[PDB]
């Protein structure tokens, strides 16, 4: 008897009490007499395609693989429900706050970023938490992180932002010289670095992390009336930090340290608990702000806007077949029911084109079909039709074209969205110095203390020293900018590595 | 009022009698408001990627299409089942034919050869006849043709001869030389093309026409007994066809006759029905016989090999959305549960792949899970898994290695096939000259009469004219080795055209 | 001899003089000894997989078709070039209008819309007209119809509108009951509906018609100036158009007629030509005029809004290979250089997103790639890389992030485009009723004539009929609205089939 | 300063002397005016569609990966050449052992094998070599592993051992009771694991380890005259091992140990050499052979079948682009130019088909298309046509069947395979107990040392230990059974960490 994640096999065998064995078939359903030998001509003969049984195994083996998200492809799933603690309607009508009590099914997959499928789980690196709630008004997806802002705050950058974090186009390996050129020309990453840098770089777990919807999103009540909102939900396992000699092995003594992690917790009854909260922002206030609301690089003052209790999240299942409910798992940010609508950030409109799309890609343009993505405690009556792979029954006989006189599913007038009044020329409005210092300064003074000040220096003058001297100024610079401390102390480890 | 076919929408609401209209949803199931208009800035302002519903719905339209099949693209299905009249358990071990009244779901694709998607029903081309069994011992396909015989036999031409009766390159368009060219450079399918030719070469609907497996099929009995054989299954409405004239015009008038002729038919109570019958050839024979018993240009006479009765075919049940179960349906030869295995019969042999290839690029690795292929009457366990687009539980956690101490499915030692011992060179062995006007002679002579070999001789003049001389004349060569009249015949058309 | 379309392999052969003929190869180049006859163990043993020369052909074989275009399947395409005759650099900056004599080669697809791969040319349907500019700054698309019009002026309805002019799901036939009862509930369908019903209905070949646009554009000169416009390209053949009795013969005869046709023509130097023309109309007037400058439902009359001589259009090159230049040709509304932008027209707004996203799924991520879409005549330079089937030197190693301090590609400020000032509310505005019998009166009184009206109630009513009562009397109310005389004359009609 | 591997940007922006930055573009070379900032209704308001540079951009990157090998995926790749020093033409006849002197250009890629795409190369496990020789006669390519072993015999066992050696189907970790359980089930193993687990489990590097074709090939001279052999590439810069402590740290210190090391030496002028030696075995040999000169988990003593010396393998080129030139090379055992050809090895039998097969589906149906794959040494010219993304000019107009009167391509008679008589029953042969332990028994002894013996127990035991006591105890079994002492001294480890 060791952890209950070893013992899967065991387990599994451990149902099958008096069951005999299944009979081994091949794809069509029929019977295999021996799928220990291929079939040849002679005990030393060539082999035959007479054999099916073989190329039937073969050729499947041979589309096992499918492709890795371009982002976020290291991860673990787990499922649960969202429970429903203080009543929040006054504020959105969505179905899923409906009352307290309430309990809606829901998946979460935690994961890196830059990473690939092989990678390891314990390195700094920003934290993936989706969250996909199977509600009666359609499902719902709450795509964010674990921190609440981020590098950059437009989405024409991010193929590159990534493209720099990820490997080099000829040699195929880490950059340094990538990483920061493209840090140190977009002052505005700072924020974010400055947290990626920090103590919580490296979670130790996916239960010791918070979690954040990260934009601003839209929130609607019974009345038409809308408000600006946050949505973050707290550990209620605690914040827990790995230490960068910690991760560094456990990098290596166990890539999959966050996957075992929250299996074996869920398997022994520590279900992981989060609580939801959310900050709420009327138009009024949407005004004042001394920020860009919408600004991605920036957050919101919990002592001007309190967070408020809405209910928990709670995982108590893991996943049977891993790249049936996991690796094939799609959380689509556009996915909204009534109730909660997008925002005026640049980089939540552009999500919400790039993350269907890729979906079409690489799972199949009826992805929405398998299982875990399927909306199956909602009704799915539309006008489309086909598509590679269609499963069900492709809606049977039913009209096609909207609209028709035969009783075909019609719109429903109250699914409306907001609406709201715009002025303005249509053009590329520049956000590249929307202020990258500020919030940086305060963060880097009230919120961390000498400790953390310098644990995070070292952090980056550690990676940050591995650039090119004209590159690691540029950054230096943009330090000095948010504070002379923060700069100089950089600059000072800088020259001890640079030194020898 | 008017056919059922064009009451189809028209009947489904009257289904729904009291119901109210079901509520317009998105793909993830989010309620719509007005899918009517898109969302711009002002009446006459830009429109903005916040509008998820116009691009959900868009972006799948977009991926509405799927690639057409290589060959036999424009078909028609059905559905109905597999009856067992008369005990044939002393040939065949199969579950299908276990005992009479046995009854086995199955389902039915018929089809043309060459003409695309938009191609019309009623042309002169061979026709797709497919049956998909779904047995408890996994399923079962037998692909066939509405003709027994075919025009090469060697899986290695197959490629070149669907180019030859498609579009040319580069024009894009029928080219008569092709056609021509190839035939009349592969003497040896002049028996198929004397079929092709002849009055059935345009049958009237799919149930006025007859269907074989075509292949030599092997057969094992309980008892590791095995004997040869050919599938041929009767239609029960009789043999009618088309008369050119009639086919032509209709070939404009209504392109999709052949689906409306069945759509109608079964929906009218008026289900169509074949009688299914097997040839049966031992060891001992199959050595005597005076051809290559697995050849696919020759047939087995009914007099020394009489057709025995097995059970009926019926098709009850139109499909309910065409492109889900039918332009979806997958039939793979290879397909064969225990009791019916394959033979050394070469173009079987290349098609036992083909298939299922085909099937992974057209459909998808995972294709066998589109409930229609889906092999429901039994139970799918083995050790695969993952694919794109993986349904079910991709076999939930069991162990995935074979073998394993862990209760994981095991095989099962009386599936073994039947063993045939076999010897001599691995090499390329020419079958171009296997006797390629034997059997066509005793067609043109025999199996037709006067008015047949007139018209037949016709059509073929009719299209080979628009041929090259050069090709004309090794085409009149071939056929005048069959027979002297079938030659001069065809020359004497042709000369009147050409001139 | 013959026509040079069906002399194709002969010209090749005839083109090969003393060459001695191409050794046969395998896919990665290996000889092949043998390519007639598969290889087995004996005479008459199975097939082994050894012998890949067969597998590596007819693996390719089952994986030659792909997902025919979701409209606008069947289509015919050719080669030539675009001249600038006069100069109008004073309206747009584009350096495909650059200056006088310009020449910049071009390529063209033409087309029907709901007909499949199979479906035949001489139909009733509006045409396709795409064209493609291989300009110093990028490819420009011109994706146009053989009409000015358009049944809808809301991308969000066209999924559906393509639905209805297809298949029945359940009977996959033609469906009168779906074509009118969608038309019959939008109104604005009425003004191309009574175009396409007329004589212009079916076009004597792809060269007797004429193109447009269609959409309203945008045009920018060197000092930021806009102005709208539309464009159109009259073919210098003339008009002609077949008759309702020979286009039905043809449509069987020869269902490729519009692709032989255009290919003998270019073949017998007989190069098809077009006038390019175009409307201007200033943001001012753009005001004052009585519709919606962007509702493609509407045209801008010719007599305030005159045609601008700006070039010409030749084809003067046939296709080499069909698959590789025009069945894998795509063209992207998108695609507009520097001096030419969109429009808030929705139906052109929708367009931008659904060719582009399509396309990744007809024929992949990186179908520019594929020779004839990419853009030769410029110099692609980006931070784009990677992507299944990456051919090219996917930009060798370069920076892959913008910005960066190493040299890449850098943006060019003087390649922005226009800025206009929007304001509103964000939300689907009703354009249901911007009134649809206006100007399709004007079109059924002076336009056309006694024979012409005559003609085309006859034409509607022949197809309308084939509905249901309930569906007939809405189109006729419909009709009846535009003008008393254009309903009743149809209810005439109807009354006499009905019975 | 540093090493070339991270000067990248840096050298290839000095290569860029006085030129000026490229003019940034879209996909369709249409020029950018700003890719820093979206498009929105005033500097707060919505993103808009009319953002086509946007869309471009994403669009693809929401497509820039592809399914990665389903093993081997992590891996490093290298060009340069083969060339031939010794005269072994009386053996075979390939055009790349042509002539003393004759250079090659060829393509290496070296790897791993359960490990996935962000895995960490100094780990134990197999290592992947494969080299593609771009010869006259079409690509060779002679994919192999550092070992010229393997663990089954059996293709029919990958699918399932693979299985074992990734992660568990639910908790998708490294499951030490699957590999075991195999493994323990299979002590034909024992041989390949024993390797596995010795000190050349762990290279330092992918140029200090030896290459072999490992499987029995078959060589055919000009004169018919056929021979069995071996491929050996013994690597000129010794063979260097890591050790377990070593490559632990590497593990997490330099994932990429492999690729950086590799490129750097290239880099720096120190390219890598390997030498090509063959073991020959004639027909009668192979009889008297003690053991089954086809199994793969057998080896041929050099005593008896010495090493001939061939050539020499180097490799003097970096990759421009990872992707395209290495990611996307694709290797096919099946690719075997005259001269060289297959053998009844099942393990290499299979393996004829998975590859072609595989990459058909991972890079598409026309991956020779693609530059790295493309045999541009040789003349592709065959009868394939079509297929997704296909690039060149499709073979244009020319005949596209076989045979033909119209000077198509043909066979090259002197290309035809080498045929053996093969005789006995078609059926499922047992190889389950072909001696799985004297050729390890001799390995164990012999070959290895007081040390390697000890280090290969404890390399082992260290690992075995975390597997079920059961199935600890069949391994032991297993291990005695090669000798005593293999199984106490494991069975003694064990009992310290079981306890
Ligand atoms: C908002 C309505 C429309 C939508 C969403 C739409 C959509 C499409 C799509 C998805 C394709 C397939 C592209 C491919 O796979 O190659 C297509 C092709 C085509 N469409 Fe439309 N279309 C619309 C309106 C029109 C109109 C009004 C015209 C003419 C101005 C037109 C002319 C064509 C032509 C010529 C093609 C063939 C181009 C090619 O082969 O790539 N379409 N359309």
């Amino acid at each position: 008897s060791r952890d209950p994640a070893s013992d899967q096999m065991q387990h599994w065998k451990e149902q099958r009490a008096a069951q005999k064995a299944d009979v081994l078939t091949t794809g069509a359903g029929n019977p295999v007499g021996d799928k220990l030998n291929v079939i040849t001509v002679g005990p030393r003969g060539p082999l035959l395609v007479q054999d099916v049984v073989f190329t039937d195994e073969m050729a499947h083996f041979d589309r096992e693989r499918i492709p890795e998200r371009v982002v976020h492809a290291k991860g673990a799933g787990a499922f649960g429900y969202f429970e429903v603690t203080h009543d929040i309607t006054k504020y959105s009508k969505a179905k899923v706050f409906e009352h307290i009590g309430k309990k809606t099914p829901i998946a979460v997959r935690f994961s890196t970023v830059a990473g690939e499928s092989g990678s390891a789980d314990t390195v700094r690196d920003p934290r993936g938490f989706a969250v996909k709630f199977y509600t009666e008004d359609g499902n719902w997806d709450l795509v964010g992180n674990n921190t609440p802002i981020f590098f950059i705050r437009d989405p024409i950058l991010f193929p590159s932002f990534i493209h720099s974090q990820k490997r080099n186009p000829q040699t195929h390996l880490k950059d340094p010289d990538m990483v920061w050129d493209f840090w140190s020309l977009r002052p505005e990453s700072l924020h974010q670095v400055s947290f990626l840098f920090s103590d919580r770089g490296i979670p130790d777990g996916h239960r010791h992390m918070n979690g954040y919807g990260s934009h601003t999103f839209k929130l609607v009540n019974a009345n038409g009336e809308a408000v600006y909102c946050k949505f973050h939900y707290k550990t209620d396992q605690g914040i827990k930090n790995l230490s960068v000699e910690d991760a560094a092995r456990l990098s290596q003594e166990d890539p999959d340290y966050g996957i075992r992690d929250l299996f074996n917790a869920i398997a022994t009854g520590k279900y992981p608990s989060w609580t939801f909260y959310i900050q709420v922002m009327t138009f009024n206030q949407a005004e004042t702000f001394p920020f860009n609301p919408f600004d991605l690089t920036k957050v919101w003052p919990h002592k001007d806007y309190p967070l408020i209790p809405v209910g928990k999240l709670v995982l108590n299942r893991n996943p049977v077949n891993y790249f049936a409910e996991v690796e094939q798992i799609a959380f689509d940010p556009s996915n909204m029911p009534p109730g909660i609508e997008a925002s005026p950030d640049k980089m939540l409109q552009g999500r919400l084109f790039a993350y269907p799309d890729t979906h079409r890609h690489r799972l199949g343009p009826n992805y929405l079909h398998i299982p875990v993505n399927c909306p199956y405690r909602a009704r799915v009556a539309n006008y489309q039709r086909d598509g590679p792979m269609c499963m069900q029954d492709n809606q049977g006989g039913a009209p096609n074209y909207y609209p028709n006189s035969f009783g075909a599913p019609e719109q429903q007038p109250s699914a409306l969205e907001h609406s709201i009044q715009y002025s303005g020329e249509v053009r590329r409005f520049n956000t590249a110095n929307d202020d990258n210092v500020t919030q940086v300064r305060a963060f880097y003074v009230n919120v961390l203390n000498e400790e953390q000040r310098k644990r995070l220096c070292e952090n980056i003058a550690g990676h940050l020293k591995d650039a090119q001297i004209f590159i690691q100024k540029k950054a230096v610079k943009n330090f000095t900018e948010v504070h002379p401390d923060y700069g100089s102390h950089i600059q000072a480890l800088l020259d001890k590595y640079n030194a020898e």
